Order: C-alpha cells, then sequence, then structure tokens
C-alpha cells in the first residue's frame, strides 16, 4: 500500500478550529435576493459553471456573478465557506451575495468587481520585474489560504484576473478548494491538465497544499520561457511522458519508490528513459532578458517530483528572486 504522506506547514490547522470552521454541510446559506443584479453579458461557460458581467441595479455598482452548473450545485456549501471564511485575505476574490438563478434553480454566487482579463491574456507579454512582481501577488493569496488550512487545487493563468493599469491581481474560483485534513485522501481529477502535479498523475490520493506550488512552477516556467504551457501533454498518461522528457525518468522512479505508489502499467510503453535537462536548455534569444541565475534556482525549487521537497509559500516568498520587488 502507498506510503502516507503529511503537509510540511499548517499541518493541524483545521484538528484545532471548531467543527463550525470546516464541516461545510452543517453551514446554513443566507439567501440573497436575485433580483438586485442585472446580468449584462455572459463571460465564459466551463463544464462546471457560467459565469457573467452583472450591475448590483441598487448601488450602479458592478459585480461578477458566476451560476453554478447541476453537476457543481451539490458542492455549492464548500465554496461558499471557503469563500467566508479567505474574505477579505490579500489577493483573494471577494463574496458579496449568494442568490437562486430563477431559470437555472441552481446557487449563483456574486463577486466584487475585478477586471474581465485573465492572467492568460497578458502573462505572455509581461517584463522581467512585472513577471516577479506578479508572481509575488499570487504567493500572498496563497500562503494565506494555506495559512487557513485550504487548498486551491485549480491554480492556472485562467484563474487569475489582472488589473495591470492599476497593478491589482486575484486569485479566483475557489470551485475546487478544499479543506486540508490530514492523512485524509482526496480525489485526483482536480486541476486542469497542463498544471497537474505528478501526485496527481501518478494517482497518489494522500497530497497537501504543495500540489498548488506545482501549478504555480508551471505558470512561472510558461512566463519565463515563453512556452504556452510548459508541460504539454495530449492527455494525462502524455502529461507525465511530457514532464519526464524536463525532470528526467530517475527522480520519477525515486518518487514512486518513497511513496511505495504502484505506477500504472500502460506508462511501461511510453514513459521511456530521460536524463533530467539543464534550465538553459529552454533559454533562447526571445526570452533570455526573463531568465536569471535567481528565476531558475526558484523555478528548480518548485518543480520537484516529491511534493514534500517543494518550496512552501512563505518560503517561496524568501526566494532571492522576489528581492527586486518593491516591498
Ligand atoms: N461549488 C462549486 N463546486 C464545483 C465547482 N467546480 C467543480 N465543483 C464540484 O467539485 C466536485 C469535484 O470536487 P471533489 O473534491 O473531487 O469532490 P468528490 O467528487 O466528492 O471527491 C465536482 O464533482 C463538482 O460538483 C465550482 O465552480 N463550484
Amino acid at each position: 500500500g502507498p506510503v502516507p504522506s503529511r503537509a510540511r506547514v499548517y499541518t493541524d490547522v483545521n484538528t484545532h478550529r471548531p467543527s463550525e470552521y470546516w464541516d461545510y454541510e452543517s453551514h446554513v446559506v443566507e439567501w440573497g435576493n436575485q433580483d438586485d443584479y442585472q446580468l449584462v453579458r455572459k463571460l465564459g461557460r466551463g463544464k462546471y459553471s457560467e459565469v457573467f458581467e452583472a450591475i448590483n441595479i441598487t448601488n450602479n455598482e458592478k459585480v461578477v456573478v458566476k451560476i453554478l452548473k447541476p453537476v457543481a450545485a451539490a458542492k455549492i456549501k464548500r465554496e461558499i465557506k471557503i469563500l467566508e471564511n479567505l474574505r477579505g485575505g490579500p489577493n483573494i476574490i471577494t463574496l458579496a451575495d449568494i442568490v437562486k438563478d430563477p431559470v437555472s434553480r441552481t446557487p449563483a454566487l456574486v463577486f466584487e468587481h475585478v477586471n474581465n482579463t485573465d492572467f492568460k491574456q497578458l502573462y505572455q507579454t509581461l517584463t522581467d520585474y512585472d513577471i516577479r512582481f506578479y508572481m509575488y501577488e499570487i504567493l500572498k493569496a496563497l500562503d494565506y489560504c494555506h495559512s487557513m488550512g485550504i487548498m486551491h487545487r485549480d491554480v492556472k493563468p485562467h484563474n487569475v484576473m489582472i488589473d495591470h493599469e492599476h497593478r491589482k491581481l486575484r486569485l479566483i474560483d475557489w470551485g475546487l478548494a478544499e479543506f486540508y485534513h490530514p492523512g485524509q485522501e482526496y480525489n485526483v481529477r482536480v486541476a486542469s491538465r497542463y498544471f497537474k502535479g505528478p501526485e496527481l498523475l501518478v494517482d497518489y490520493q494522500m497530497y497537501d497544499y504543495s500540489l498548488d506550488m506545482w501549478s504555480l512552477g508551471c505558470m512561472l516556467a510558461s512566463m519565463i520561457f515563453r512556452k504556452e504551457p510548459f508541460f504539454h501533454g495530449h492527455d494525462n498518461y502524455d502529461q507525465l511522458v511530457r514532464i519526464a522528457k524536463v525532470l528526467g525518468t530517475e527522480d520519477l522512479y525515486d518518487y514512486i519508490d518513497k511513496y511505495n505508489i504502484e505506477l500504472d502499467p500502460r506508462f511501461n510503453d511510453i514513459l521511456g528513459r530521460h536524463s533530467r535537462k539543464r534550465w538553459e536548455r529552454f533559454v533562447h534569444s526571445e526570452n533570455q532578458h526573463l531568465v536569471s541565475p535567481e528565476a531558475l534556482d526558484f523555478l528548480d525549487k518548485l518543480l520537484r517530483y516529491d511534493h514534500q521537497s517543494r518550496l512552501t509559500a512563505r518560503e517561496a516568498m524568501e526566494h532571492p528572486y522576489f528581492y527586486t520587488v518593491v516591498k
């Protein structure tokens, strides 16, 4: 059987809290008035929700309305509890109201306005200074939710909203977010393909906050090397092969050895044998101005197979890469 694993930080935050904090099923939703919000335009549709630009007609302030699809409606209380627990946190989206949509008859989450601009729209355009600045702002959010005993589990460019003109950032879509309980086995079908950690890809269920640090590392690698996405798998199996072509197969076998994981035998015909690549392999004339010894050292410490060997959000914020950022 697999060897158990525990978070090296904020391990017991929820164990010490009263049940009310993490027992989301016991939470009683104070339903608002759906009439207060007039939908303006559909911003997008995912497999679990529909997002709209809206106006709170009473105060004329712009808001964002997220309407849950029937498939996601069942986990409404988890997302509400997390959003309320984190409200006021640095760079975390602010929940303004919870209403029952009259058409879908599913819950609708109302958020204070943030720019329609995803980080995906800008992150391949940033200077060396701005990559550092924005990565620090993201770290602020991650360290805060981790310190509050929450894992985001869907860190990706589409889940970061940016107001570049006003140097403002918000970490959004807390729909897959979960409370960390030590020893708990979680669902590996979380995060988007390109941002999935090796723990997910090898089916190791006893993961923690460090999952978010891998996802952040993928985002950094894509920004500094101008390669969208950095690990470009055709499916979840090929995703592990793409990572192994960079990090090597020897450290992957060491990782699975350490946690006594049994790799899906389909990997025997595609994984092959690969040496760890030096990061300078990914440097070229177009991205060299974004690459520094500090950036590469920082990336090296995020993109590790062993989820326990990855920098934590706080340790990441202490990194020399962030010394040039005004604090
Ligand atoms: N509240 C909410 N739930 C979501 C959202 N996206 C996904 N979900 C739900 O999250 C579930 C997956 O989370 P998970 O922890 O794996 O739950 P499990 O299937 O019960 O193990 C999906 O089945 C959806 O119901 C979202 O945006 N909001």
